[PDB]
C-alpha cells in the first residue's frame, strides 16, 4: 500500500483492530441507567447511533459500588450489569462499530447518600473536597472522605481488574483507565489530593503507583494494546491540582510505555484552566515521552483535528459534546455538513429526550 496523505478519516491500526476513521467519541457520563445501574434497551440505541465512530469510549462506569458519585450511573460489578452491557456492546457490533468501557472509581467525588451503607467515600487522603454533590435529597456539601489504609490498596486494584474481566465477559472491544477528570486514581496521582506517607504518597513514583498497578493487573486480563489511560493534565475539575503538573505528567507518560497500552487518551486544557494559572501542561511534552498511540481531546473540529493528526502531534481525536448532538459526527465533519447544538439541559439524567432524539443528517 503506497504512502498517502492521513487525516480525521485515514483508517488506523489500533492494535488487532481495524479503525475506519480517526475519529472518536469521547467518554461521556449520560447518567440515564436502570434499576441497580444496569444499562438497557435504551442505552444500547444511544451507542449503536453512534457506531460510525472509528471507536468509541463508553460512560464512566464504576467498577465497584464505593466508586459511584453521581445517582444512575452505571456499574460494570454485578452479573445483571454484564448482561445489560453485552446487549450495548452486541448493537454496536451489529452496527460495525467497535467500543471500549471506561472503568470508573470517584474517589472522594462522592457523598456517603450515595455509598453502601451510607458509608464514607475512599481516597488517597482525608482531604474534603470544595463545593457541593447532587444527592437524592437536593444538594449537600461534600464531607471529609475516608484515607485508605496501604494494605487496602491490594482491594481497590482487585476492584478495578474484576471490572475489567467483567467488561470482557460484557463484550467490549477493550477498556480505558480513567486516571483523569479528579477521580481516585487522579487523587492518588496529584499532590493537591494526595499527601500521604507510605508509598503511595509523597515522591513521583509512589504517586503513580496506584496507576500502574492497577494497569498491570488489567493487562493480566486484557492484551494490553486492547487498554487505554485516560489523563487529564491541566485540568482542576473536582478541586484537583499538582504543583509540579510537568513533572508529574511526564513521568507517567514515560512509564506507561512498558505496558504497551492501546494507547494514551488526553484530555487538554480548558480556557478556565488558564484563566485561572495552573501549570498548563504542554499535549507535546507527553507526546515526546510516551511513544504509542496518542489521543486528544477538549474542543475540537474538524480543522483541528486535521490540523494535529496531519502535523502527528496525535493519532487520533476525540469528540465529547459534538458526539452527543450529533451521531452521525464523522459523516457530517467529512462533507462539512451542519452539526446539530447540544442541549446541555438534556446531558445528564431523564430518558430519550436529549439522548436518542438527536436526528441523522437529512
Ligand atoms: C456531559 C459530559 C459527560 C462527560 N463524561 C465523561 C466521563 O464519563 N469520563 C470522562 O473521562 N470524561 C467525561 N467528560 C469529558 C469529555 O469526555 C471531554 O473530554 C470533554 O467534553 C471535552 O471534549 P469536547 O470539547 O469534545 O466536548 C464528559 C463531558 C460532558 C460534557
Ligand atoms: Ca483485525
Ligand atoms: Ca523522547
Amino acid at each position: 500500500i503506497m504512502s498517502t496523505n492521513i487525516n480525521l478519516f485515514s483508517s488506523y491500526q489500533l492494535g488487532e483492530l481495524e479503525l475506519p476513521n480517526r475519529i472518536v467519541m469521547a467518554p461521556l457520563t449520560r447518567q440515564r441507567a436502570g434499576e441497580g445501574n444496569v444499562p438497557h434497551q435504551l442505552n444500547a440505541i444511544y451507542y449503536g447511533q453512534r457506531a460510525s465512530a472509528g471507536l468509541i469510549i463508553a460512560e464512566a462506569t464504576q467498577v465497584t459500588p464505593q466508586g459511584q458519585g453521581y445517582p444512575h450511573t452505571p456499574g460494570i460489578h454485578s452479573p445483571e450489569q454484564v448482561a445489560g452491557w453485552k446487549l450495548v456492546t452486541d448493537t454496536v457490533h451489529q452496527q460495525g462499530g467497535r467500543i471500549f468501557l471506561q472503568l470508573w472509581h470517584v474517589g472522594r467525588i462522592s457523598h456517603p447518600d450515595l455509598q453502601p451503607d451510607g458509608g464514607l467515600p475512599v481516597a488517597p487522603s482525608a482531604i474534603a473536597p470544595k463545593g457541593e454533590v447532587l444527592t437524592y435529597e437536593g444538594k449537600k456539601p461534600y464531607v471529609t472522605p475516608r484515607a485508605l489504609d496501604t494494605s487496602e490498596i491490594p482491594a481497590i486494584v482487585e476492584q478495578y481488574r474484576q471490572g475489567a474481566a467483567n467488561a470482557l465477559a460484557a463484550g467490549f472491544d477493550g477498556v480505558e483507565i480513567h486516571a483523569a477528570n479528579g477521580y481516585l486514581i487522579d487523587q492518588f496521582l496529584r499532590d493537591g489530593t494526595n499527601q500521604r506517607t507510605d508509598e503511595y504518597g509523597g515522591a513521583i513514583e509512589n504517586r503513580a503507583r496506584l496507576l500502574l498497578e492497577v494497569t498491570e493487573a488489567i493487562t493480566s486480563v486484557w492484551d494490553s494494546q486492547r487498554v487505554g489511560v485516560r489523563l487529564s493534565p491541566s485540568g482542576t475539575f473536582n478541586d484537583i491540582r499538582d504543583s509540579h503538573p510537568l513533572e508529574t505528567f511526564g513521568y507517567v507518560a514515560q512509564a506507561l510505555n512498558r505496558f504497551n497500552l492501546s494507547y494514551l487518551h488526553i484530555f487538554e486544557a480548558i480556557d478556565a484552566d488558564i484563566r485561572h494559572g495552573g501549570t498548563v501542561v504542554p499535549t507535546s511534552h507527553l507526546r515526546d515521552r510516551f511513544t504509542g498511540t496518542l489521543i486528544v481531546n477538549g474542543g475540537y473540529t474538524r480543522e483541528k483535528g486535521d490540523t494535529v493528526i496531519a502535523n502527528k502531534a496525535a493519532d487520533l481525536v476525540a469528540f465529547g459534546t459534538l458526539f452527543i448532538s450529533n451521531p452521525d459526527l464523522p459523516e457530517r465533519l467529512e462533507v462539512n455538513a451542519p452539526l446539530n447544538q447540544a442541549d446541555p439541559t438534556t446531558f445528564y439524567g431523564g430518558g430519550e429526550k436529549g439522548y436518542t432524539d438527536y436526528p441523522f443528517l437529512a
